[PDB]
């Protein structure tokens, strides 16, 4: 499927959006159609075990949904893997709230509905995002919401398949060992919890315990008496938003509702939720 | 790792005991002492030899207990790693029950006590066997029982079950207690439960919400102590499952009359199932 041609043949590079250890990301325009796309250039040549890049592109190609970042194709030219994906002009919700500040309850309910639609699709295809957060929710110039960055789920998928699933007989394995061998010890409902933390992150600019050291947070959550977090200010939010947080953050995965069940909740089912709510957020981003 | 010499200098190879992905295992005799050993020849595969050779052999040497199979040394000659270990004459309990048939409750109870002693030692050294089964419990010619054959993300958005797997790994040493319980059923019925079900279908059944721990098929054949030992070792919840030292106080393994003699009686049935001479005239 991968094009073994130079990406500069089909697209014009405009500017560097970001980068890091994995690869640089660029804004680019299609030569024929003029439509914008993002190109993630990954340095791929002497790197061992490229099953992570292989599973990420596979996840992207098979995902066809409005609330999942669209995938256009891939290129291999001069030992660099350029992944062509949907351009989302306003960047991530994190990039936005760092300038605009706290989102409104209706703007958060629109984002939650759009993420839940994307999660119900991923879960129906037997996929787990495993990294739902403001930084992985992209917003385009039309105010549309997209789930992005399946890099964590690709690292987990590649590990729990060949690198950690070359084991014989399950007959003597305890049920907790069987769960790790088959799934990794958890199910798609971990994304529902992460959405609940993301809803707090949009309301308060931080997830709960963000000031606590990451090693200390792992221990608190694993302690027997761990209480799920709640919204700091009570009066500022309606009873529907407090109940959405309460149900998405159910400690027990067996009792936590699914993505399709969460779409019937009042906060998410109310009328008046549309991309206009996020265009109002982007006007605050554009005008000081 | 320890000796960079050819193993044929110190031992005489006699026959191939077995093999597979885990290399080739041979029977061998010491040239000076005449004592028998088992040599596991592993094909090295060029990748790493800083920790993969020095630290791995250091762990193997520092596992010193009566119920863990003994380690003698290692060799690196012609890109092959020969691990010299105790020759356990009678082989594994699987090799034995395939000839003798079902073990008795007292013989199973003895094996369980010896495996529990080996597990309490491994767990105290912060090690997990992870593969307790009849094929990995070796019996030597003296009737002794020896165990053998040894973060992604930021946490603020992780669910508590994801945090538990990231911090504590998804499972602990108590997985060995469950496996011992399955092994006790295996020694009694010649198979672990669900052995006829496809392995892919078994992973799904165990992971399903309503998975019920297995039990002994014949009830009357076994005492209430053996049924309770199975019940208690096969506790679905790892938080409620007892430790190896706690299991040593159980009625089944604490009862009197448990001794090496029970295993010596099992090796006699293995040696004497054949018929005597009838047509051999000779003189
Ligand atoms: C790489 C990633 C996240 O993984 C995918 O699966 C994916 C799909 C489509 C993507 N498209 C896209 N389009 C435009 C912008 C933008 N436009 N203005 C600012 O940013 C943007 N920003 C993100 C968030 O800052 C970004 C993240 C990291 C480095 C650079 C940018 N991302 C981006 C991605
Ligand atoms: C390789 C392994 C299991 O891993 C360790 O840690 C270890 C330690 C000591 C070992 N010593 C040993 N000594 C004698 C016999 C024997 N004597 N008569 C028949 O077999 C034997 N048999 C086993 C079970 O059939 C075996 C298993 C696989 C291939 C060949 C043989 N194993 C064996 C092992």
């Amino acid at each position: 499927d991968i094009f073994n041609r130079d990406p500069r043949d089909h697209y014009d590079l405009l500017q560097r959006l970001g980068g890091g250890t994995y690869g640089e990301v660029f804004k680019a325009r299609d030569k024929v159609s003029g439509d914008l796309v993002a190109l993630k250039m990954v340095k791929m040549e002497p790197d061992d075990d490229v099953s992570t890049l292989q599973k990420e592109i596979l996840i992207l190609k098979t995902c066809r949904h409005a609330n999942i970042v669209a995938y256009h194709g891939s290129y291999l030219w001069l030992q660099k893997l350029w992944i062509c994906m949907e351009f989302c002009g306003a960047g991530s919700l994190q990039d936005i709230y760092q300038v605009t500040g706290s989102l409104s309850e209706l703007q958060i309910s629109y984002v939650c509905r759009e993420v839940l639609q994307g999660l119900a699709y991923l879960h129906s295809q037997k996929k787990i995002h495993r990294d739902i957060k403001g930084a992985n929710i992209l917003i385009n110039d039309a105010g549309e919401v997209r789930l992005a960055d399946f890099g964590i789920s690709a690292q987990i998928g590649a590990t729990l398949a060949r690198r950690l699933s070359f084991i014989g007989t399950p007959y003597w394995m305890a049920p907790e060992v069987a769960a790790v061998a088959l799934k990794g010890g958890y199910n798609e409902l971990c994304d529902i919890w992460s959405l609940g933390i993301t809803a707090i992150e949009l309301a308060e600019l931080q997830p709960p315990l963000f000031d606590v050291h990451p090693d200390r947070v792992l221990e608190l959550m694993t302690k027997s008496g761990y209480q799920p977090p709640r919204l700091k200010e009570k009066g500022k939010w309606s009873a529907a938003f407090h109940n959405f947080i309460k149900v998405t953050l159910t400690k027990s995965p067996k009792k936590r509702p699914s993505a399709t069940k969460m779409l019937s909740h009042q906060l998410v089912s109310q009328p008046g939720l549309n991309r206009g709510l996020i265009l109002d957020l982007l006007d605050k981003l554009k005008n000081p």
